[PDB]
RNA sequence: GCUAAACCUAGCCCCAAACCCCCACCUUACUACCACAACUUAGCCAAACCAUUUACAUAAAGUAUAGGCGAUAGAAAUUGAUGGCGCAAUAGAUAUAGUACCGCAAGGGAAAGACAAGCAUAAUAUAGCAAGGACUAACCCCUAUACCUUCUGCAUAAUGAAUUAACUAGAAAUAACUUUGCAAGGAGAGCCAAAGCUAAGACCCCCGAAACCAGACGAGCUACCUAAGAACAGCUAAAAGAGCACACCCGUCUAUGUAGCAAAAUAGUGGGAAGAUUUAUAGGUAGAGGCGACAAACCUACCGAGCCUGGUGAUAGCUGGUUGUCCAAGAUAGAAUCUUAGUUCAACUUUAAAUUUGCCCACAGAACCAAAUCCCCUUGUAAAUUUAACUGUUAGUCCAAAGAGGAACAGCUCUUUGGACACUAGGAAAAAACCUUGUAGAGAGAGUAAAAAAUGAUCCCAAACAUAUAACUGAACUCCUCACACCCAAUUGGACCAAUCUAUCAUAUAGAAGAACUAAUGUUAGUAUAAGUAACAUGAAAACAUUCUCCUCCGCAUAAGCCUGCGUCAGAUCUGACAAUUAACAGCCCAAUAUCUACAAUCAACCAACAAGUUAUUACCCUCACUGUCAACCCAACCAGGCAUGCUCAUAAGGAAAGGUUAAAAAAAGUAAAAGGAACUCGGCAAAUCUUACCCCGCCUGUUUACCAAAAACAUCACCUCUAGCAUCACCAGUAUUAGAGGCACCGCCUCCUUAAAUAGGCUCCACGAGGGUUCAGCUGUCUCUUACUUUUAACCAGUGAAAUUGACCUGCCCGUGAGGCGGGCAUAACACAGCAAGACGAAGACCCUAUGGAGCUUUAAUUUAUUAAUGCAAAACCUGCAUUAAAAAUUUCGGUUGGGGCGACCUCGGAGCAGAACCCAACCUCCGAGGCUAAGACUUCACCAGUCAAAGCGAAGAUCCAAUAACUUGACCAACGGAACAAGUUACCCUAGGGCAAUCCUAUUCUAGAGUCCAUAUCAACAAUAGGGUUUACUGGAUCAGGACAUCCCGAUGGUGCAGCCGCUAUUAAAGGUUCGUUUGUUCAACG
């Protein structure tokens, strides 16, 4: 800024982005993508439902290298799900939780390390 | 018509593949043959200084991480791995060649081979950016201030260009926009994804410093030193840095010369010339180093720091450049910044896109203490806001107005409202800034706008006109017939396109790219201009055998250097062949071991000194090989220069000062000069003559700034001060009477005259000085005052034949504007030749300012102790590691506004007038101080960063980075107060890039009013007023020639007088003519005869 302080050097310094790198992300998969992919024939819904039969019917892009350790299920869309699933995911709400058990479904959620 | 112009390939560039190749020679390299050794990149460069710091498959990822946490730097785990839209002789390699040539050397480093400019055929005719309108007609008429770049516009204010041809300067990401594919997914793994992804298309130049660091090359020049050599006539004087003076060395003063004979010479005049002299030969010292009788002197022509190669395409807020066509939008608020020669933000500009209000604007409304301004309903309009994406300009000039500063002036600094300019056109004379006028083309149509004067110094300046009806003239404005994108800088958008290559046709559609030159003191080649100019050369006659005239510090030889460089023949105006220089002279040397090796040389004897100057034994009975041998010569680019020694000392040797002519100027050298003899001049410089006296400085001889200073500077005997008790590489084969480093400069003594005239001259201390000043006498063309002759130059004829310079020129004077070229007058047929120097701001060197350029010097300016030296502490009598103290260095910087730059103040924030009435507006203008939490909406110091107010609701009544920190957070400095973490004084040695209508007053005319023995006018004439003219520092003369005005000093004419008269005094008129010589001195005057 021609010798006045610049404006990127007297705004003070802050943690918004300190660790970044090891904060975990989850790539979300709202139940309205989960009925959707089931509807089309993408995933099936009468075998186990992991995280492979996500990818293989390209529901979610999975990027380990970039530090996502797997799906989260969100509760959006939890109205007009109805599918029966054994879904095996990396987080839940609670709301996504009942979803897939008013349904009589199981879901359990696991975890994957980076490798 | 010459000169030329043209051509193809010889080769090369980038890839792929494949791992590539007889003799002599380290001594003096290219020479057959005898007794030591090699083993961290600093810094240019970025941070806009600089100091830590700064780069040398794909993906992960420009992530972790490092970092004055600034500039920037930056992993890993894991993943998986024969060809040419190339050049084709200024290109491609530098290449026909690392040759020629340059340099001592390292090293540098070429060229080329196959009807352009310039001229001739054919010189020109008043006048003028060389053209345009035209015209029957080339000129004549009317119009018309060259181009680029830089400053606000520039008449050329300044810079650049002789001219032709060739070569010569926009490379790329982050987003965005456009067009395709696919689309909740895109992509040929890694990436993105809340319509996005993938692909393509578009956008970021050239030349130039002083410098820095590293490694090589240089002491054949010069500075000094070493070894072993050489020179120094004659006279005077006898052991001396003695005197006069040759060879030799130096270089005082003047003149010539200034691209010269010479990148420092020539001629004369000069200093030394037995010494501290001069000099040939080999060796040594090497660049922050050497050497230095210190001058920043010299180290291979250019040294306040050599040269070459490399880092290097150094960097450059600075200068200069930046190449096809056409159209369109397009300009002067401000803030911060080691900042005002620049950058970033804003404001303004441009494009694409979205949306709906934007501008003008009455009535109403804005405070207590003149102009106008603000705000909106309508109305005339069609624009405005918002979003996405870039560049560019920024502190401009003039005019009207209101203010502040300098008078209410100085064409003066600053703020504000408006206009114009940097855009077109017409007017006021020429004219950026006044008045008139804009949207662009053709017309041999038309209407208008503005627009005319009244009553001191070269040469006045349109010519004229008192009285025939007021209208006409006059633009690119407007109308007319036709056609329309077709007149701004920086910038931005768009439509076209020359030429080349590739794909397909086989000039088009595409794709590419070394893709376009009126301009960089651009580079290379060609040819011009100055120019057939400056300059150069061959003694005479002849019968080519010879004779004559004149000249030389020259000639012959050796050495050094060079290497066939005027011998014959044959071809030409130099090329080839042939031939040569014969060793006795000179070089090329030596078997080993021990021993010795005290006393000079000077005609070497007298006196006298100091600087002190080979063999005995052992081994060998071998013979002349090898090389230089020439010349007109070498170092200076070819040369009035440089070049050691021996002998001839005016020549037995060697040469030629005049191409022919005439006898102009100016110039150069020389000779002569009447009377006077320094009156010249800064000065007796030069020349002629030869004497004297003093004063200042330095004791003396000597040395120094190669190439502007030879001195009053350096050195020097003598004296003094400081340090040092001693081995084999200097001091030193030395030892306190010695050695090194400093100051000073023997010795003794102390710590009013001058001239006619005058600003000049007048601690003791002999001798000396190209030192400085003064004087006597003489001398002389220095001068009063020039003149003649000779030589060179010169001018002409003949031969040979440059260079600076050059935008184009068809190249006048006077006045005005701001000048050969503009305006108004005047002049004007064309053309050589020789002169002159008034003008063409006619073609190196200085001075002021700037750069967050460079290099220094000093320091009590900041940082360091790495290296050395002392200690101190550990380590096994010496070295290693750590710490402290010092010297020695090393790296680094020099804030801003300013009287007249310096001195001195201030530098952030706040309040009052300028800024009278929303907002804002400068000051080194005017006057003063300070250092509870949550949350709708807003205001703001014209950017940002900061800053400010706040309904409701819930609870109580001076920046960033760093360190200490658990913390809740915390501070100093940053006051140069948008802040480098820590840096001053200075450059007379500096280098590069660049810029350059007077307050106070002087004088004359107006009231006379005051005086003058009476009386203003015979004189001063006070203040003031009206006139023409300047005052810059504190808080440029002289010679030479002079042109001009009159405001007249003289001469001329006239009036009054208190001159009763010449002369005086004032006043009018008059510029044809004239307006002296000297002493002292040089802001230039003044004084004096
Ligand atoms: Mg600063
Ligand atoms: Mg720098
Ligand atoms: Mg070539
Ligand atoms: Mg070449
Ligand atoms: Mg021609
Ligand atoms: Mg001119
Ligand atoms: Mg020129
Ligand atoms: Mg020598
Ligand atoms: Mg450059
Ligand atoms: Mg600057
Ligand atoms: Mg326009
Ligand atoms: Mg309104
Ligand atoms: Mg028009
Ligand atoms: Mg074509
Ligand atoms: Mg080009
Ligand atoms: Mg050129
Ligand atoms: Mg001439
Ligand atoms: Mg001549
Ligand atoms: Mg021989
Ligand atoms: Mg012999
Ligand atoms: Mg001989
Ligand atoms: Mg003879
Ligand atoms: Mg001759
Ligand atoms: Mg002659
Ligand atoms: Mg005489
Ligand atoms: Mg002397
Ligand atoms: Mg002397
Ligand atoms: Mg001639
Ligand atoms: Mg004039
Ligand atoms: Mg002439
Ligand atoms: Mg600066
Ligand atoms: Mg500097
Ligand atoms: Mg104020
Ligand atoms: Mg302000
Ligand atoms: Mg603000
Ligand atoms: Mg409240
Ligand atoms: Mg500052
Ligand atoms: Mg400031």
């Amino acid at each position: 800024e021609g010798g006045q302080t610049p404006f990127y050097i007297r705004i003070p310094k802050y943690g918004f982005n300190e660790g970044h790198s090891f904060r975990r992300q989850y790539k979300p998969l709202s139940l309205n993508r989960l009925q959707y992919l089931i509807d089309l024939g993408r995933v099936d819904p009468s075998q186990p439902i992991d995280l492979t039969q996500l990818v293989n019917g390209r529901g979610v892009t999975i990027q380990p290298l970039k530090r996502d350790y797997g799906v989260q299920l969100v509760e959006e869309g939890a109205d007009t799900f109805t599918a029966k699933v054994n879904i095996e995911v990396q987080l839940a709400s609670e709301l996504a939780i009942a979803a897939i058990e008013k349904n009589g479904g199981v879901v359990t959620t696991a975890f994957y390390d980076p490798r």
